[PDB]
């Protein structure tokens, strides 16, 4: 059935944000559909483009429901669809976060019988955690959008990381933003941190001119007027625990771990108490560290040019990647450099066969062993964190 | 000072998640620390490189405490950072969802006087959110590690979206990974949401040749041997909502929005009501689409080649960027090709100004009429949800 819907993301930054994928979506699009921030990336995306393309902020107006205009969104998208088109739609940031139009139109579509497909984009909190440099890990981390947490009454949970969004638009739901809601938002802080608690007022840098904005400011301080000026539509907050949750002895007993288990993962904001980088136990990791062999050989990546141009073109041709999920058999023998333990590793369409061909031990790549038919058919992740 | 540290990210999916300016990075840096999940992704780095690289996850072992690993990774880029080079270090997914030495060398660094940043990049959460096709901003969404929920004894909220990660590796602190304590996790699910109340078991696509892991299965059904064995250090769990807080009427009062609206913004997942696509405000507005004409003239995208050519640079070259930094004016005094207003806009080295120049109404633009000095010089977001 022909006609399609992707929809993207362009990510926060200025062009840096794009995603490869997505990228190469851009340049083979029948028709795209965008709601972008800044003009660069705007005239980036068009210029990349086949020159279809259609501006989805056109359809906001000052005094006009959001919610009219998000459904005018998915609706253009939706007729070129059906039109038989393959649609891309783009959203700054990450498509699917905060954003009503894009889940809407890809159930539509679905529904209707096309293919549609939403690729993840960087988002504001991806933005957040790099620049405020925090872990959501490290206490878990609570994500609200600032007048869903006040329309439905919650309270904020003091022990953990705290992101509220768009606090800049409390209560509005047209396109006049004034904060005269934003006291709301006050209060509820207030009542669930205190007066003296800080807060961090997140801006990431849209372009090369934007520095930025990381301020930080006590719960008091959000009623002065010169404050309140700074939150715009772009602001987000973030609210550090107060009152972190402290290890249960009898839990830590019972997950099978070490009593003197005394810490969690570090935060290292300086909002927390701030443990020495090199202590005893980092200290000993160090010293070790160069004289440290693993247990048992570790494999290295070997792969032909023939494999890495295919598993290349794979990642960035969704053409490509059609005909081959079609068709795999037929598919490797198009790419005749593949060795023959590669092409019948991708004639079985696993991912398993793959990481037994493209990675081998450096002792039987010496040997000139290769793998057997039998360990590549019969195959089967790093964690980074730990929060002992 | 000589020496810097940028830590990026690859993302989850095998190359095509991998941001432009992350690509950038990886040709131009000295020297390149990763720690990513597939052979593909691994060749790409190495091949886009200079050639000087080394792959952090060399520091694992079976019984070795992950922690002693991640110490040794965030020391290696640190001596390479002390020595005065430009280091850039990859982790899979997002560098600082997850990852304690990301954050442990990019503090470290800074406080020894070395420039350091963290790059975003795509985590399992944004892959999650497009996959699984759900909104964190609907409900709102707690993130957070299935050891470190067990060990602080906190409870799940059933009024929310709910992310649980390294669901594999429950009280594991080295490199078995048995689910010998998954049961626990198990217990806590039980308690929260009772026996009937279904999760999804998540694993995003890594290469061309794996298919996306979304079963749903009732927390009864999760001590079952078949199912646990399924889990594994890749999984995430997605718990949905069971029982979503009602809109508070008097605080839709309070807040300034329409009355008696029951409805928050719509999940399309299927775990929620059912509700109709097309009901009578979504008819209505799709209705009115064609006709709709906005109550002022809005701006559209208008630069010389010079502007955008400089601003695509300044996205994707960070030794530009650094220049331009230095000395604004000079700067843009070298893109002749730049109007006036251009050069004195990007002067000013503040993003306003850049909005001023680089969208013009239509109506001025067919009079030639530019942005004045006054007018760039005063100079200071599309919203694309809303909860109701
Ligand atoms: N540059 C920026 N810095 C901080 N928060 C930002 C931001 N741009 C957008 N946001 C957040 O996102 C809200 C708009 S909703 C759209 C978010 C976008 N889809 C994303 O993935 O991030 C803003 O009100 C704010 O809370
Ligand atoms: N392909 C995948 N699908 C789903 N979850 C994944 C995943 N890869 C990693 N994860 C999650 O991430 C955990 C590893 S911690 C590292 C996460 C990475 N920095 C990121 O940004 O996503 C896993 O235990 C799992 O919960």
């Amino acid at each position: 059935k022909p006609g399609s819907l992707t929809i993207a993301g362009s990510g926060i930054a200025s062009i840096g944000h794009i995603t490869l994928e997505t990228l190469a979506l851009i340049k083979e699009a029948d028709k795209i559909f965008y709601a972008v921030t800044d003009p660069a990336t705007e005239c980036y995306i068009q210029e990349n483009s086949r020159g279809d393309h259609f501006d989805l902020t056109t359809f906001y107006d000052t005094n006009k429901k959001r919610y009219e205009s998000y459904v005018q969104m998915s609706e253009v998208m939706l007729r070129d669809v059906r039109a038989g088109r393959n649609v891309l739609g783009i959203f700054y940031g990450h498509p699917g976060v905060f954003v009503a139009p894009s889940h809407r139109a890809i159930a539509i579509a679905r529904e209707e019988g096309f293919q549609a497909k939403m690729l993840p984009g960087i988002s504001a909190e991806d933005y957040m955690f790099a620049d405020l440099g925090f872990d959501p890990s490290t206490y878990g981390c609570m994500t609200q959008e600032a007048t869903e947490l006040l329309v439905r009454n919650k309270k904020l949970d003091p022990s953990i990381h705290n992101i509220i969004w768009q606090v800049g638009s409390v209560g509005v739901d047209t396109m006049v933003f004034d904060n005269g809601k934003f006291h709301l938002l006050v209060e509820r802080l207030e009542k669930d941190f205190g007066l003296d608690h800080k807060i961090q007022h997140y801006i990431g840098a849209i372009l090369p001119q934007s520095v930025t904005v990381k301020d930080t400011f006590a719960i008091r301080d959000l009623r002065k007027e010169e404050v309140l000026k700074q939150f715009t539509t772009t602001s987000t907050f973030y609210v550090p625990p107060r009152t972190p949750a402290p290890i249960d002895p009898k839990a830590v007993q019972a997950l099978g771990l070490p009593a003197t288990v005394t810490k969690g993962a570090q935060d290292w904001t300086g909002f927390q108490s701030v443990s020495p980088a090199y202590g005893p136990d980092e200290m000993r990791a160090v010293a070790a560290l160069d004289s440290f062999v693993p247990s048992q050989e570790k494999a290295v990546v070997h792969a032909s040019r023939a494999m890495q141009s295919l598993m290349v073109d794979l990642a960035l041709r969704p053409a490509l990647l059609e005909q081959y999920k079609a068709d795999p058999v037929a598919f490797a023998n198009t790419r005749n450099g593949l060795t023959a333990q590669e092409k019948f590793a991708l004639g079985l369409k696993k991912p398993g066969p793959i990481f037994v061909v493209m990675r081998q031990l450096p002792s039987a790549i010496a040997s000139g062993q290769e793998p057997s038919q039998e360990e590549i058919a019969r195959a089967d992740l790093a964690l980074v964190v730990v929060i002992v």
